[PDB]
């Protein structure tokens, strides 16, 4: 199997001749072939873009939410179909999986909501008989990039605000799993999405994506990945000066006071780890626990860790599938070498799954850290892996300074009973999305907000939405 | 000899290095600043961030009569900052007291926002639980000024940095400071706590570029060039700090063949030669139908020629000098080009001569004619009394001219075509429209430039907000 790109309601081939293969985590079987376009794609599709957004532009606002609606609701028609492509092409748990082609739908179907709320403001002048006005219009053409943890659901978390406000949008998913991206081509046409409103080109982050950022025509870049990633976008937008949203790595520390409810902190824990085998942007990355209820919670904690079913992600009794590629779980494997060498202990897993069941496919086992202390790598390095360092403390504020010694900032978790600890975290805990007394797992009506180096400008919600928007000032004499 | 004002203290640069400022009006050197370097970035960036922690626990209807009180001292002292304006910066003495007001004005503004700062209450998909998104200031600002308008451009960062409860890090134009220096005492006199303004002087290039990438800078909020502006968003990815550009402009100035033509040659004539050209909003390339070019130009060339050129103190002076001799040799190189692409000197073209002017950097008000829309003229900013003159036939035809830019900042059109004015809203790339008037911008506005001319805008309700940082919680029960 091999598929095309989606430019301008056509599926072309990219301009070289180059493919990639997608290989399954399961099983390395290798599922498809995708195009490998390079920079020398971004302008055609760039100006089919363009194009386009006049077009859609002018529609009622009312027509295009019908039309996103209508989108969301063929992409949910197909969930099964979908999420069986996602265990396929990512490994996530098949649960997980129609989880996500669920959030598609309803990211795409909350930005609909805002379809009403673009209003303009009348200013009063200080002159007489003039008349200041902001209005609010679209950027022109958006370019969303995705991360591969969960790739159709980062698609419809831009499409829905960029194509409501009326943008044209060019989306370059992941290559690690781009297919069930690339199918909401064939949905964008039923639907009736015009031509060139909705393209989705395939090719190296480096290259074709890097060719899009920073282009003339490209008005606004909502892009989920790495840190690295990120940066270089950043720099490639001093090329446009196009509005930048990016989200990008965490270091999530999860805080076990000593007035914690241990049995909820250690299941909220358990889930903030090893969610989507650790490959969750808000994952409890580094687990802080009160010298005083160490003993005691690291026991309800370890039993529920050594529990977790890795298997099949068809299988419903599996708790956790595989990692992604060779690649991420080659990460893992050097993590935990790396954190031996600075003088932690493996306390579980630490390392490849062996046997039968596991000979193809890359698999890693739940892995817990301790006698781990704040300098190590494992403290600072985002793992987005099923490993978790588990540090001792003994007051607030040497948690507190611990939590913030850290180039990333997007999510905390804290678990106390204590509402004073709570409060101070307005002001104290450099975090832009803190749990309080559960775990990770945001959702679209917040704000998915990084500090530092988690991303600059957030995502979802009004504050998400509004930046899909330009404002034109008139003064009128 | 001026030095540098950082946690309440004056100190030295590090380095032993100062800098002269110099009168454009007569060459006259006015006084030495402290040329600091990269290595006196740490420090006042270390107690701006601890003056922040004290500063923003203040309540915001306190930081507000403080900044009030700031700025009446700042219109108390008038007479004395618009003359050292004057000698420093070369304007108008009348500009000169408007720039002082305009100060003031920028701080008083923001003051009215400082009970504007409220989060949001958020229901959640979950029972028992609560979503809170809060605003809270971002922390260390870092404000960068341009020489045209240098105490005004404090201002207008200083104002809002510091009612949303951050600190500021103040780095003047090395070319124009002095006035800027002056506000450290003024805030001692209003009560200002030691570090939450700084005023720090060096190269853009060594301690400007060292400020806005550094760890401890949350904001950048700089007006300049578009190169100055462009490195700053590359160095802003070593910390993802927001950075709020206000940078270069080519604005065009619409005569429609329905135009009032002495209403258009009269906005036209001020819109290009106010401040000598030395206004980011400036009339840079004048587009004039050529149905009423010869009637428009005998209209508008009565009043060219009726401009006199002087000393900036004498009140029958209607421009004074260019700024210094880099920028007045810019001004010949600009002519010659045009004159070697094939364009008319039609009028002035050359640095005044005869004595009164043999000191100081004089540039006669310029007029080029017979100019096609491809002479670098028309694309590269003069940002002085340069004025090229362009035909056009169609309104379709001037909006493919006025969008052939890289800028995008202010535009003008003077016509009496409701149809013209509304299609402008889709069709012209600029974000600050100026219909049947000149240019000159309003605090209650939105200073917002598209493409090269800046990132986010600046003033009113959406340049406050981007002060602000926000943080969400999910409080489970
Ligand atoms: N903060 C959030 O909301 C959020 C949510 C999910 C994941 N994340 C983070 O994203 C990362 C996930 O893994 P990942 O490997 O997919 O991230 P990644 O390697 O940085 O890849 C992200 C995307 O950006 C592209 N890329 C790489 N360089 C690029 C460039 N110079 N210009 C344009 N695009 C470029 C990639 O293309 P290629 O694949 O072709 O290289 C890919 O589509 C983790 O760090 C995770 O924490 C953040
Ligand atoms: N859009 C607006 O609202 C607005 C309003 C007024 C002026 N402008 C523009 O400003 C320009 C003229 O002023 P200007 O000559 O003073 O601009 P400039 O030469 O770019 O200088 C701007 C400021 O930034 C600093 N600079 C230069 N490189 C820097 C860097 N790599 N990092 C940090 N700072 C750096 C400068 O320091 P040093 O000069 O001391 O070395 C200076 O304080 C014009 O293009 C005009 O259009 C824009």
């Amino acid at each position: 199997k091999q598929y095309q790109m989606y430019v301008g309601g056509e599926w072309i081939d990219a301009s070289n001749g180059q493919t990639e293969p997608v290989v399954s985590p399961i099983n390395e079987e290798v599922l498809a072939y995708i195009q490998d376009a390079d920079a020398s794609d971004a302008e055609r599709v760039l100006a089919v873009a363009t194009t386009a957004q006049k077009e859609w532009a002018k529609q009622p606002a009312r027509q295009r939410a019908e039309v996103l609606r209508k989108f969301a609701q063929l992409i949910r028609d197909n969930k099964q179909y979908l999420a069986e492509l996602l265990v396929k092409e990512q490994g996530k748990l098949l649960k997980v999986a129609l989880g996500e082609v669920e959030a598609t739908s309803t990211f795409i179907e909350y930005a609909c909501d805002w379809a009403r709320q673009m209003d303009g403001d009348i200013v009063k002048s200080d002159n007489a008989n003039e008349q200041i006005m902001i209005h609010k219009i679209p950027r022109g053409v958006v370019v969303a990039i995705t991360a591969w943890n969960f790739p159709l659901a980062l698609a419809g978390r831009k499409i829905g605000p960029a194509l409501v406000a009326g943008n044209s949008i060019v989306v370059k998913p992941t290559s690690e799993t781009p297919l069930a991206t690339l199918e909401l081509g064939y949905l964008a046409e039923q639907a009736g999405i015009p031509a060139g409103v909705l393209n989705i080109v395939t090719g190296g982050g480096r290259t074709l994506g890097n060719e899009l950022v920073g282009h003339r025509m490209t008005n606004m870049v909502s892009m989920t990945g790495s840190t690295p990633a990120g940066q270089s976008i950043i720099r490639a937008s001093a090329n446009n000066m196009a509005h930048v949203q990016l989200e990008l790595g965490g270091k999530a520390p999860f805080i076990v006071m000593e007035d914690a409810d241990l049995e909820q902190a250690a299941a909220a824990a358990l889930h903030s780890r090893f969610d989507n085998c650790g490959q969750v942007c808000t994952c409890n990355e580094r687990m802080y626990v009160h010298g005083a209820v160490y003993d005691e919670f690291m026991r309800i904690f370890m039993g529920k860790v050594e529990a977790i079913k890795v298997g099949d992600p068809m299988d419903p009794a599996s708790d956790m599938g595989p990692k992604v590629n060779a690649n991420e779980l080659a990460h893992m494997e050097e993590l935990v070498a790396e954190a031996v060498d600075e003088g932690a202990t493996v306390l579980f897993g630490g390392k490849k799954l062996e046997g039968p069941e596991f000979e193809k496919g890359f698999w890693f086992e739940p892995t817990v850290l301790t006698n781990v202390t704040q300098d190590m790598t494992i403290v600072h390095e985002e793992s987005f892996g099923p490993i978790l360092p588990v540090i001792k403390f003994d007051s607030f504020d040497e948690v507190i300074e611990y939590a913030n010694d850290s180039d990333y900032g997007l999510a905390a978790m804290i678990c106390t009973q204590n509402m004073h600890y709570i409060n101070r975290l307005l002001t104290e805990l450099e975090s832009g999305e803190i749990y309080v007394n559960r775990g990770h797992g945001e959702q679209h009506q917040g704000f998915h907000n990084g500090y530092k180096l988690s991303g600059t400008g957030g995502e979802d919600g009004k504050y998400g939405f509004e930046q899909y928007l330009e404002k034109k000032t008139f003064y009128i004499n």
